[PDB]
């Protein structure tokens, strides 16, 4: 039996018309182009002989307006550049006549976005991550790729949340978000640096154990029941994080009549194992799916 | 560690302006506009007391030219209407002026595609599948969502290959290409229909060991080797299909110096128990990433 859950990404044509091609001469990489603004990493600047300790504020400064070209596949003309932490704000002659109704927002640990992989600005694959506990995501992105960006949807409203900045060792992601700042800890300069550990998302295995439930799948619930006080309590010595409950986790205690807290029982039992059954079928616990994405997917219910 | 390995759609801009709502009266669902001709499910036409047991012969003949109204979200008049298999291939006074260089193309077993599911013909989430063996998708359609459309693409040439028709009653999914035929043995009514076994795809399976490889994990690779004569033979005894190697596999046998023949015995190896050890974090074979997805986003190599 199939759960009906995909990794479903919003469509991405808004986003298509504002990607922009952002060189300096050395590297190569995507931009956000919004109204008069281009968003773009601000190792753009940095020459490769540079990479691991780069002075950006040096580099910046030995920029003026056209050490920066900006193409789309036309060319706009910069006439302001500045940097706001992570990231440079050009500002160029024309406007998006695309713009989308935009607005900028920090995504958090657990939640999803959906991100559109590009490459010298020309748009090659969208597909969604969750935000993980240590602030990295287990994407997929290649050299030239940063600048690529990562957005969720309200209604008609593009929420930026991720421009893509570089990988860590483990094969993972992270890059920043439009106030300037990274996620996590990491510092866009490429050298070795601490890794935190990641974390299941309570939350969403949560959201994933209702969505087998939603499909007649529902061997692990025992009436037992776990508090989130005692639940959060157990989640920090087994490397889980905190439950916090909202209205979508609410909708999925109703629709099926399972207790939050049967389900954070579950949780402690299949940590120790599944004892050689499946959920979904799946043997491992899953947190990458959303009480979202389970209530829309599955119930028909976006909020 | 991390794969790199994502579900990865090609972006939808291109498809999501082909989008229209197509209705008769009773039901509602979407269409694909290209050039004068408008795409979609023939139970457009179904009065709901009858989806069971219809007559589309007779339907159709009691359907005249302004019987469908077609919008975007304007209206486009219908000037031809005409029946190709489960599908209705309307004509509009008006091109699509934004078509796509595309053709139509049948997707066979194993292969992968990007699916814009959409209602009311309002894009609302993209992902991607792999036809299964028994020719269907374990997608995530909802009512009104029939008309949704899987395309792969080449170049800049969109390549349309599934119109969403129905789900079956394991969750799971299938619908028709574009000359008319469903995929598999399935018709367009809504009753019981025998569905048949599923089976893992052979190939994908190889791209995911290669894949493993590819990240710096290979205890399953033993210099035992299984001819594709013995392993096809074992396939058939073991609900696997029959394996089939492309250029797109050989060229990931060129990187990792790991022989096709090497992994086909470790396929039989793993398929009676990984032995309690993890490969890209699994503890069963996954089948959901084809060789051109590992050449892709591991490889950076397109083709
Ligand atoms: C975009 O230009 C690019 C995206 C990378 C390249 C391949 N996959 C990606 O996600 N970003 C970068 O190259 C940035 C540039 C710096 C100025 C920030 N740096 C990297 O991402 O470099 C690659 C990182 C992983 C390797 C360094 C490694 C880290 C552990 C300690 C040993 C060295
Ligand atoms: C699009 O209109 C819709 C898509 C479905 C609805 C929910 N998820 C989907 O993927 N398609 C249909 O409703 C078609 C219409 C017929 C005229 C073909 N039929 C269905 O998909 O009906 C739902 C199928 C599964 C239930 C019937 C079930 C099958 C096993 C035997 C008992 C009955």
């Amino acid at each position: 039996h199939h759960s009906g859950l995909v990794k479903m990404s919003h469509p991405s044509g808004d986003v298509e018309a504002c990607m922009v091609q952002v060189t300096c001469g050395s590297m190569t990489l995507n931009g956000l182009w919004l109204d008069n603004t281009v968003w773009c990493p601000r190792h753009v600047m940095c020459p490769a002989d540079q990479l691991s300790d780069p002075n950006y504020d040096a580099l910046l400064i030995s920029m003026t307006n056209h050490s920066f070209s900006v193409q789309k596949h036309a060319n706009l003309r910069v006439v302001g550049h500045a940097m706001q932490g992570t990231l440079l704000k050009l500002t160029v002659d024309v406007a998006n006549p695309s713009t989308p109704a935009y607005t900028f927002t920090t995504v958090k640990p657990g939640a999803a976005f959906s991100v559109l992989a590009c490459y010298n600005g020309r748009p090659t694959g969208t597909f969604t991550v969750v935000m993980r506990p240590n602030y990295t995501i287990k994407g997929s992105f290649l050299c030239g790729s940063c600048g690529s960006v990562g957005y969720t949807k309200e209604g008609s409203v593009i929420n930026f949340c991720y421009m893509h900045q570089m990988e860590l060792a483990n094969g993972t992601h992270t890059g920043s978000a439009f106030d300037g700042t990274m996620y996590g800890a990491f510092m866009d300069k490429q050298v070795h640096q601490v890794q935190l550990t990641d974390k299941y998302c309570s939350v969403n295995v949560v959201a994933w154990l209702y969505a087998a439930i939603l499909n007649g799948c529902a061997w692990f619930v025992k009436p037992n029941r776990t508090s989130v006080v005692s639940f959060n309590e157990w989640a920090l010595a087994n490397q889980f994080t905190e439950f916090v409950g909202t209205q979508s986790v609410d909708m999925l205690a109703v629709k099926t009549g399972v207790a939050i807290e049967q389900l954070l029982y579950a949780i402690q039992q299949l940590y120790t194992g599944f004892q050689g059954k499946q959920i979904l079928g799946s043997t491992m616990l899953e947190d990458e799916f959303t009480p979202e994405d389970v209530n829309m997917q599955i119930m028909g219910v976006v909020m």
